[PDB]
């Protein structure tokens, strides 16, 4: 159905302050790169740039934050970039959850799984979730 | 030491600055999601008003005799008998929100737990995207009933969308 594919996009973010953001479709293909910024430009200007980017890329309130350190980053952004987070769903896609499931239920596969800039961390998180999909999810 | 600490919360709202915890339940599973021990299940002294009037929880919250300190004592005692310090994750459906409220209001309890979470809703979002057929067949706003459903939902995902050995 029209629009469903867009409603299933993911907003990958990482914070290290250095912040980056990418968009993927539901199959983890990167569709667009967003701002890659250093923050004390001001917090407000940065938020505006990320918010405009996600407004071009995901419909209001429908897409989740994604990454490895994602509930912690969401804790940060809920407070310092609330208008940005308002554009997103409240659920998250926590790759670390899948990592913990892999460790427990697929130890053999976990040994082969992938393990300092924010953009690089996003790249690794996507490759990690992809590894999980390829190797511990039903074919 | 690979056990999971399942927790579900009911609160007066999602505002971390003003709202409080009014119900809380905890279950201990092994890493294959078998329930090993049932922990305390406690009620602590416009959407929320309706949905908590229904289910009788705001009634029970007016009748309760359990303070936040007493609740945290009982939960901390339980997890100290059931899990080794620092090693096990919080698990549940709304677990990052619940962890937000527990970090603020039950800090010793959280300090007994690992920092990693097992978020069933992440798996739900993934199943929705990658296994929509199975997602359609997948699994009372009260803590104990919801955490029990959450375990059953993770189990359904494991049985139906994770690869078979
Ligand atoms: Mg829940
Ligand atoms: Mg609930």
């Amino acid at each position: 159905a029209a629009g469903e594919s867009m409603a299933q996009r993911m907003v990958w973010v990482d914070l290290e302050i250095e912040m980056a953001c990418l968009i993927t479709d539901s199959d983890l293909n990167i569709l667009a790169e967003g701002p890659n910024l250093i923050i004390k430009i001001t917090l407000q200007q940065a938020e505006y740039e990320f918010l405009s980017f996600v407004r071009q890329q995901t419909p209001p309130g429908l897409c989740p934050l994604a990454g490895n350190s994602v509930h912690e980053d969401k804790k940060f952004l809920d407070k310092y970039m609330p208008q940005f987070m308002k554009h997103l769903h409240y659920r998250i896609i926590d790759v670390s959850t899948v990592k913990e499931l892999c460790r427990r239920w697929y130890p053999e596969e976990y040994e082969f799984a992938p393990k300092h800039r924010a953009l690089d961390d996003i790249s690794e998180s996507i490759k990690e979730l992809q590894f999980y999909r390829n190797n511990i999810f039903k074919k």
